[PDB]
């Protein structure tokens, strides 16, 4: 194996979550300890399906920008046995753009799957099903519904989590490192 198929593999072992809650599929990202991070609109409860289980959740922090502007991210602490492998030292300390990205997803209804985004570019301001939004990303793929959640890395950088998109553009909402010190 080459090495970005191997991290991205290796991300979908150790890091990368089908989970279910009242609104549906979702990928999760687990980023370190008990720490998660979903799309806000899968609006996570008081317990969370993830792989074959029901999980507890202990803490949801739904991230804001100073001007009190949605940020699409909620922050998941839950009450498992055992850590996440730490990945934050992959994920940049501003939000990054990259070329050739690949958005890796994991769900109940699409297991493991790769998606070739391509060049993701910075986009910042984005209205989505009402909500306004900042500090979000753009590459120009069709993806669609089913897809957020979804992990958007390119070598050996973890970069963004899908959120959404208009049928012939992606979005993603950007990740920095310090949303999870
Ligand atoms: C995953 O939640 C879903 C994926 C979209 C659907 C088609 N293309 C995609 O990749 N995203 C959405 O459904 C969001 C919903 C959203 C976003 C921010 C805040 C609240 C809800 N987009 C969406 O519904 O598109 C509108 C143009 C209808």
């Amino acid at each position: 194996m080459g090495p970005s198929l191997d991290f991205a593999l290796s991300l979908l072992r150790r890091n990368v979550r089908q989970v279910q809650t009242d609104q549906g599929h979702f990928t999760m990202l687990g980023v370190r300890d008990r720490l998660a991070v979903l799309p806000r609109h899968s609006q996570p409860g008081k317990t969370i399906w993830i792989e074959h289980k029901l999980v507890n959740i202990l803490d949801a922090v739904e991230l804001v920008d100073e001007q009190g502007v949605n940020l699409e991210l909620t922050l998941i602490t839950l009450d498992t046995n055992e850590k996440f492998r730490d990945i934050t030292k992959f994920i940049p300390e501003n939000i990054s753009t990259a070329s050739d990205a690949t958005l890796v997803i994991n769900t109940e209804h699409m297991p493991s799957m790769f998606v070739p985004v391509g060049d993701v570019v910075q986009y910042g301001f984005l209205n989505l099903s009402g909500k306004p939004t900042h500090r979000t990303m753009m590459y120009n793929f069709p993806t669609k519904a089913g897809q957020c959640g979804g992990v958007v890395t390119s070598v050996g950088k973890v970069i963004g989590i899908h959120i959404g998109g208009n049928g012939r553009q992606g979005f993603c909402a950007g990740l920095k490192r310090s949303y999870f010190a």
